[PDB]
């Protein structure tokens, strides 16, 4: 029952068909089956790639029939007349089997094709319906797009009985797997939003989707948040990736010497750190590990960074700011009383000591200084060395060993911190040679033992030092083009929260002034 | 009137004489002065150090006498009875001019002989008087330390004329030169108190007394003031020298690139440091300038600091953080619109001028990195070039010309800031061949004619870069031993308050290392 103006329409759409269509259909001896066979075989006279075959002892509605490919069973079915306002759905279905692209955003399309389970839809509609139509295209699309996804199509007056017997009241309505599943104008879009329910793993395949950046920093501590706010500040694409933004001040509770600023708590700077990047346009990443360095292969290239997850962001620019892990007793008591006398940096805690009795633990050049340090603020430091002899520098165990309130124990090994159930009150430790116990009262324990940069994940890729140390210049460059490196897992001599920022300051300046020079050539 | 204990007592303390004593009297034929002529008969045979002269011609009061030395006329004279409660004052007249030291501190007494001008005392006493003695004693030790300042101490007593003409009603009472002094329990240090009449050139004289240091810092912007709270916070003797404490931030008004703090204003942050540096022992030293650097002639010596006052500081170690000026355009206009649209810094103010039209005055590599930098963010750059080409790297030149927002002028001077009142609408300037006026309407100016450090003090003492800066390592260690620097007048490659700060607390940290490895050897 097409006009002649559809047949010259048809004649035209079907002109683009670039492969075969089949139409098969199930029919009955009714007139609905007869004016649906006398359809279909007057849409195969327009073409020569549209073929018209019969299969009545398929057990689908009847009559209806598939538009699917030679050789396959993949398509949507209609159910009795797809003419009236649903002729533009039967033009567009034929068009898509028939291999003429989709008006869809490509990103969604592939959103169908990789679609986790099985999905049986059929839709209610009626011809005189204005809505229907989008509807039906959409499902009918995403039947074409992937096997698994099934739809069917039913006209409500050639099928009364159901759509009397099963209650709908209105069109368009939808049903999945049996189930009800919703009515009314629905887009193919949300339709695609209800459908999937997918969760994790999705984080890392969004940094991939992720554009390159000018600069990409790579920890967020206060290095990384300083870098990123100076990057961002001259409006380039500035992404910032760390573990846990906040680096070492989070853990950490009394800070009296960032300057200009008395006395703040740990959690309380990271917050502002975080305030102050927000400020500007940073793509700020939490949780996420790089775990590998690819330099570019040229100039003016990328570099790319992979992450633990499995993604790989991309970069003109890198700055290095992954900090340091401080080494640890590794004790029972020492997690219970870390801020609480349990410290690891002399520059920090030395000042809360005054008149107190308190113990170094490490004999390299970093205990032997502390205590000598500590020595002139404290009433009496005892410094315990692992080994038979300490590692430092011999004018400085010379100079520990001329003052009048440092004892020096060798061959002495932690077992146990002590408190009062709030605070150090004392520490046990072995004497590696006798195998004996002590115990030593005091206050304060300043672990002194060694730090480990964060940055065995770039061996191969950047120069280090014999201490693990990224190798930088004033600048803050690296041995690689357009690689830099700031904060604690740099050589920078001292590690502190506003040496840091000072660097990653640095960096990022040295890191705009590499762009400038590397973007016209 | 002596009787045979004042005459023991006198046997023993006239053999501390080292020096010839004589009394010179001046008397009538009363009674009073055949009393007098009688005791110095006495006290003069007592002793070969001690001579009793006369001379009845002097125009003093009879009967009084002069404690003196051969051949001299100053000292105290006393006039009536020295016996009684006087009795000690008197011996202690003889001891002093006898050249027996004084009991006072060494410090009021150098005070003493260096006073200023001409004052004649005179003290109002009787024999009973419990009090006059330290009075007296007191003024007699000025008259005796130097001859500018005289003493006569008057016995009520004998001169009943005096006291009750002269209104006195109570002892001891003293005059100078005419006019009434004051009464009662007077101290020798409260007297000297109200005498002396200085103000100003004691700060330089104030310095010089002043205790080697530990570390003294020299220059009082972010770097100094950082370097100073470091290096206090290790409890070591540290000193704070600058002309005018905050450095450039005082003269600035927004800054959102202080880490952890999205807004702050230079005024604030200034007084905030100061805050921070007056939590620990520092020694702050405001309006002096360092005019030269003596380094030690010895490891373990002392660094000298001079003064334009013409003091001289002396410290274990130096850090250097004078910071640098930034140049001007030299034009009406300039200073008025400051912070108000002309800036010299392209990273502190950039981010101001979204949208607006601003020149950049500086054709060097400062210069076209902050037309490039700038010219991402603005509508339109224009850069003034004196010469008739820009020094710039021909990349960084090339970078420029291929910007579509931008102009370049060449022979171009500025003449004039153009503003409405409050803020810059335009420039003028002048092309250096044609001799013509031009007008540009603008928003921003950013002088980027270059830097000069505040390090000329330092030639020969220092080495410095072929731009004026000290020369560091990444320890902050200049060329000489025991000598850091940090912040803006170092070889830091970039100028910025996060970054100033960082770098003073680094070479803190350098010079307290510096110390524990010199002070046993
Ligand atoms: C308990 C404690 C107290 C302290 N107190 C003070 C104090 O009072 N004053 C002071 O000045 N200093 C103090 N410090 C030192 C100060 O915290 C550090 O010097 C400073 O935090 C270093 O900054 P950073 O950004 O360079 O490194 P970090 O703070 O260590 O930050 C680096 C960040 O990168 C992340 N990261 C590491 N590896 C990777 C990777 N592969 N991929 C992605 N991200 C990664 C880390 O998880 C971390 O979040 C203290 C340190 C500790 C441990
Ligand atoms: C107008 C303006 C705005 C700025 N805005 C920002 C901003 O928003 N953000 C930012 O990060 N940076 C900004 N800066 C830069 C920043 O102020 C400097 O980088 C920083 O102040 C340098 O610190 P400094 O201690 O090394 O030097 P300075 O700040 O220059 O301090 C050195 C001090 O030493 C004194 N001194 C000099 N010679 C002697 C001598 N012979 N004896 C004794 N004392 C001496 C000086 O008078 C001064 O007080 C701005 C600069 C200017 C000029």
């Amino acid at each position: 029952m097409l006009d002649t103006n559809m047949k010259t329409q048809l004649k035209a759409y079907l002109e683009k068909l670039t492969k075969p269509v089949e139409l098969i259909a199930t029919l009955d001896d009714s007139a609905k089956s007869a004016e649906i066979k006398e359809l279909l075989a007057e849409i195969a006279e327009l073409s020569d790639k549209v073929t018209f075959k019969e299969d009545n002892s398929l057990p689908v509605r009847k009559p209806s029939f598939l538009i699917t490919n030679p050789g396959s069973n993949q398509g949507p079915r209609f159910a009795g007349s797809p003419l009236g306002h649903e002729f533009t759905s039967l033009v567009l279905a034929l068009l898509w089997t028939g291999g003429h692209p989709s008006k869809e955003a490509q990103s969604l399309l592939e959103q169908i094709r990789h679609i986790d389970g099985d999905f049986e839809f059929e839709t209610y509609y009626s011809l005189s319906c204005h809505n229907c139509p989008d509807v039906v295209q959409a499902l009918n699309l995403m039947s074409v797009l992937n096997p698994r996804i099934k739809h069917t199509a039913i006209d409500g007056g050639t099928f009364q009985n159901e759509i009397t017997d099963r209650n709908v009241m209105g069109v368009p309505a939808v049903f999945v797997n049996g189930k009800e599943f919703g009515q009314g104008r629905m887009t193919l879009t949300e339709i695609v939003a209800k459908i999937d329910t997918g969760a994790e793993k999705r984080a890392a395949e969004e940094l991939n989707k992720r554009d390159a950046y000018d600069v990409l920093i790579v920890g967020s501590g206060p290095a990384g948040a300083a870098a990123a706010i100076y990057s961002a500040r001259k409006g380039i694409r500035t992404g910032l990736m760390g573990e846990r933004f906040g680096g070492q001040i989070l853990d950490t509770v009394d800070i009296e010497n960032y300057i200009s600023v008395p006395k703040t708590e740990g959690q309380k700077l990271a917050g502002a750190l975080k305030v102050h990047v927000d400020e500007y346009d940073v793509d700020v990443i939490d949780s996420q590990s790089a775990s590998k360095l690819i330099p570019a292969a040229v100039e003016g290239g990328l570099h790319q960074i992979e992450t633990a997850s499995g993604a790989v962001l991309k970069a003109r620019s890198i700055i290095v700011a992954t900090g340091a892990k401080w080494r640890n007793m590794n004790v029972p008591g020492e997690d219970q009383y870390r801020t609480k006398g349990v410290t690891y940096c002399p520059h920090c805690d030395g000042p809360l000591f005054k008149g107190k009795r308190v113990a170094v633990i490490g004999g390299g050049n970093s205990g032997v200084e502390a205590a000598i340090d500590l020595a002139g603020i404290v009433e009496h430091v005892t410094l315990l060395e692992f080994a038979p002899e300490m590692k430092a520098d011999q004018v400085l165990q010379d100079k520990l060993r001329s003052l009048k309130n440092v004892d020096i124990i060798l061959n002495a090994q932690t077992t146990e911190v002590k408190g009062d159930g709030s605070k150090v009150v004392g520490l046990e430790y072995r004497d590696r040679v006798s195998g004996d116990i002590h115990n030593i009262e005091l206050a304060g324990i300043f672990v002194q033992i060694g730090l480990l940069p964060n940055t065995n994940w770039l061996e191969g890729a950047v120069e280090r030092n014999r201490m693990g140390e990224i190798i930088i210049d004033a600048k803050c460059e690296t041995n690689v083009k357009g690689v830099f490196a700031a904060g604690d897992c740099t050589t920078v001599p001292y590690k502190q929260i506003i040496i840091a920022t000072g660097e990653g300051a640095k960096a990022s300046l040295s890191a705009f002034d590499y762009l400038i020079r590397t973007k016209t050539a």
